[PDB]
This record gives structure tokens, C-alpha cells and sequence, in this order.
């Protein structure tokens, strides 16, 4: 699809077979969910946001569809204001920015 | 032009007579530039993301030439560790997302 930007890039993303709703988001380098059950181990992470760093757990390898689109890779897990799809999964459903 | 994510989407901006690099962020509501001198009134707003909120100075009416493109808008200042190009200026110059 193509996506306008005056409303927030809201789209539903599915997760360990739970759909939530989450934000495309360019400037974000990652992917950070809000508090949820992933399975395996994790590793810790440091992000940096516009108001300073904060702790994540790091999952590696997970399937996540986003707008239809299937996925396997890094997800994060912390306190977000809300649920980001960051450029490490948008590269992987062939996002681009156009202008 | 069609821009990757494989790498931050950095683009140069011209804003009160200075060239400067800032960030395409479709998760950002707002634009905000590191501090910097800007004509006219202003007034105080929080803004916040990942880690909490900055204080930024919102001043309206602002022109900003984008990747060379115009768009005027609202641009606010603060400490943000990025210049970033929001949502409402964003618009102004046609930019989507895509895929
Ligand atoms: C009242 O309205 C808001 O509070 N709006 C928020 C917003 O736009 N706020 C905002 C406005 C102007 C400039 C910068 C920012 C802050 C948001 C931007 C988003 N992209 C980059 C995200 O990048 C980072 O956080 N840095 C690194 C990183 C790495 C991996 C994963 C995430 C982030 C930089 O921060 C918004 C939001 C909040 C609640 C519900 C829906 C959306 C939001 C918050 C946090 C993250 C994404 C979006
Ligand atoms: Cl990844
Ligand atoms: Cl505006
Ligand atoms: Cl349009």
C-alpha cells in the first residue's frame, strides 16, 4: 500500500497470535513493543528516545506479520508510549519513503 | 525520490538561512530541531517519546526547505538528540510510505 502521513501510520501487526495495533516509524532504528510475552531468551539493549535511554529486553528471531506482511527478526520489549515497527522490520516488508 | 530504510533516512534542510541534516521520522507527530534561533513568538509545549519528555519552544509559520521542497509549518526547538521532520511538514511535501 501507500500510506499518507496525515494521520499516525497505525497498522495491525501480529504476534505470538495476537493481533495490536503499532506505529510505522522511520525514525526508529528498532522495533519496540510494549510489555509481552515472547518465548526464548533475551539480551539486554539500551535505546536512546527523544526524552533519554531506557532498558529493553532484546528477542531475537520472532515472527511478526505487519499489514499483512510476514517477518522474522529482532523485537525489543520496555515501556513505550507505544507499540514501534522501526527500520530493522519495515526494510524486511520492502518500505521505502517516497516524495 | 525514493528513499531507503536500510540506513537512516538523513536528508539535508534549509531552515532561517542554514543548511542542516535532519531526519525523515513518520513516528514523530511534530517537528523538532536541536536549539537554534528562530523569528517570531513562541510558546512552551512537552513533547514525548521513548525515555519521557523535553521541553521544546513552539513557534508557528516557519518555513523549511526540505530535500528541495517547501513546507511551512510549526517547528518546535529543544534538546532532541536529532533534528527530526514530523508528520506536519511531512505532508507538505507529498512524502509516503510504502510498500
Ligand atoms: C501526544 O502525542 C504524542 O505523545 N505523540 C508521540 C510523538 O509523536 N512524539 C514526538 C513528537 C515529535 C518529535 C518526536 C517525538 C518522539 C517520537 C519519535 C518517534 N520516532 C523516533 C523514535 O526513535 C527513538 O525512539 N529513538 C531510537 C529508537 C530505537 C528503537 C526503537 C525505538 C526508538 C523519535 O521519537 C508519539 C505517540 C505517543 C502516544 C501515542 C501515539 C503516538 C510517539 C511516542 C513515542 C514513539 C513514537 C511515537
Ligand atoms: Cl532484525
Ligand atoms: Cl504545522
Ligand atoms: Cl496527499
Amino acid at each position: 500500500p501507500q500510506i499518507t502521513l496525515w494521520q499516525r501510520p497505525l497498522v495491525t501487526i501480529k504476534i505470538g497470535g495476537q493481533l495490536k495495533e503499532a506505529l510505522l516509524d522511520t525514525g526508529a532504528d528498532d522495533t519496540v513493543l510494549e510489555e509481552m510475552n515472547l518465548p526464548g531468551r533475551w539480551k539486554p539493549k539500551m535505546i536512546g528516545g527523544i526524552g533519554g535511554f531506557i532498558k529493553v529486553r532484546q528477542y531475537d528471531q520472532i515472527l511478526i506479520e505487519i499489514c499483512g506482511h510476514k517477518a522474522i527478526g529482532t523485537v525489543l520489549v520496555g515501556p513505550t508510549p507505544v507499540n514501534i515497527i522501526g527500520r530493522n522490520l519495515l526494510t524486511q516488508i520492502g518500505c521505502t519513503l517516497n516524495f
